[PDB]
């Protein structure tokens, strides 16, 4: 149907906008702390602590499959990256501190993404 095609074009354009957002958030992690999944070889107990692991590579895979239907779903995954880290790691660690900085810097990016999503529809 033509309606299905138009809905698919909207998803495509949302995917384009979320790719630019993703790139801008990942720039706020210059140490690459959040780039890849926590390795279960290296942290064997991780899934006893963290029930829904997340990282920027995992988000990129979902994005490229057009697997975010709206900005809320994308933000949920980003918040998992931050929130997971701040539970597993203590305050005095480079990991926790990286997460705080990513959260604070990323909030600015996401505030304008939300206006763009609503604006363009």
């Amino acid at each position: 149907s033509m309606e299905q095609v138009a809905m698919e074009l909207r998803l495509t354009e949302l995917t384009r906008l979320l790719r630019s957002v993703l790139d801008q958030l990942q720039d706020k992690d210059p140490a690459r702390i959040f780039a890849q999944p926590v390795s279960l070889k290296e942290v064997p107990d991780y899934l006893d602590h963290i029930k829904h692991p997340m990282d920027f590579a995992t988000m990129r895979k979902r994005l490229e499959a057009q697997g975010y239907k709206n900005l809320h779903e994308f933000e949920e995954d980003f918040d998992l990256i931050i929130d997971n880290c701040m539970k597993y790691n203590a305050r005095d660690t480079v990991f926790y501190r990286a997460a705080v900085r990513l959260r604070d810097q990323g909030g600015v990016v996401l505030r304008q993404a939300r206006r763009e999503v609503d604006s363009i529809g």
